[PDB]
């Protein structure tokens, strides 16, 4: 059975509800993005309208089998009438393809539903800025105040000038990125580039990234390992023994790998700077996590928030304990005094 954060009152529509079988009324279902979590159940088989952006359109097509007849994708920042009620798309700052949804029901109500986003100011600028919100379905990952990380802008930073000095020192290491999903893709893009390399990956991954609308990617990946000197692994392989038994495979090519892991916060956010960040190592084999969030930091979130004033707030992530429940609502509760909304 579908929960009712994922219910949108007063339409036949649904956000992220594929995991439940055929939703009572439900005429149109929305997909904020192509994140496993969030498309659970989608197929070959789906015989309903998907309502969703251009990018996870083609990934959709392409790697779930979905049929062309059932993909709807909409245009961003454009007024769009969907069985009778006007909708928008807005650029989620999430992973490629990922979208907020803001809804204006037949009664006067306006909903903003974020999906999963990374708050930012430029928001304040887009279709927003015009009307008002009553109601908010937030990605609430992130929601308390030790969850800090740097800007994306930082961690990049970070990672080129790490890999160039360790290759510049070496022309015999190669490096490595883990990945498990879409998203990040700017960690191995930069890296890559400031190398003069292009990116080598799987077959199945290569396939993936042919679907993202990224300009000019023919002249950035690659199949072919051999020519590459900035490998992506699936992110289970990015420890001691999946990377030493990678670089036997490379044949004598190289005598160092240096790994990246895109993680999400961890606690040594809590007392490290990202320029204070240190590798584990073993050997000829050195392993940087690096925190490359595509979630909004409490400070960001909040900003967001108090900036918006909805009338109401619903969240989307952590609601599963009466604890997390609690502490989400004492915060925006805080936000609203102290704004005055
Ligand atoms: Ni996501």
């Amino acid at each position: 059975t579908c929960p009712f954060y994922k219910k949108i009152p007063g339409t036949g529509f649904t956000v992220d509800a594929f995991q439940y079988g055929v939703v009572e009324g439900c005429t149109a279902y929305f997909l904020t993005h192509f994140h496993s979590d969030h498309y659970a159940g989608l197929s070959k088989h789906f015989t309903f309208p998907v309502y969703c952006s251009e990018i996870t359109g083609n990934l959709l097509k392409n790697k779930l089998h979905v049929q062309e007849q059932y993909i709807h994708p909409l245009p961003l920042d454009t007024e769009c009438i969907v069985n009778g009620v006007k909708v928008v798309l807005l650029d989620a700052n999430h992973c490629p393809g990922a979208v907020m949804i803001l809804f204006y029901l037949p009664n006067g109500t306006v909903i903003l539903h974020t999906g999963d986003f990374r708050a930012d100011p430029s928001m304040e600028r887009s279709l927003l800025a015009d009307q008002k919100v009553h109601m908010l379905y937030l990605d609430t990952t992130y929601c308390s105040p030790e969850y800090t990380f740097p800007s994306q802008q930082e961690v990049i930073r970070f990672a080129i000038n790490t890999a160039f000095e360790a290759v510049t020192l070496n022309p015999h290491a190669l490096v490595v990125c883990g990945t498990y999903s879409i998203g990040k893709e700017k960690v191995f893009l930069a890296i890559a580039d400031v190398l003069g390399s292009k990116v080598g990956m799987s077959q199945e991954k290569y396939k993936t990234l042919q679907c993202l609308n990224i300009p000019e990617i023919n002249s950035l990946i690659t199949t072919d390992m051999c020519s590459s000197l900035v490998h992506l692994l699936p992110m289970m392989q990015i420890n001691f023994k999946g990377l030493q038994s990678h670089l036997k495979k490379c044949g004598g090519k190289y005598n160092q790998i240096l790994a990246f892991r895109p993680t999400g916060w961890t606690h040594s956010n809590k007392f490290t700077r990202i320029a204070d960040v240190i590798p584990q190592t073993k050997g000829n084999i050195s392993i940087y996590g690096i925190p490359y969030s595509e979630h909004s930091s409490y400070l960001e979130m909040k900003r967001f928030v108090q900036w918006l004033k909805p009338q109401k707030i619903i969240p989307t992530v952590n609601v599963g304990t009466w604890k997390s429940r609690s502490t989400m609502e004492k915060y925006f509760r805080e936000w609203k005094l102290e704004a005055g909304y």
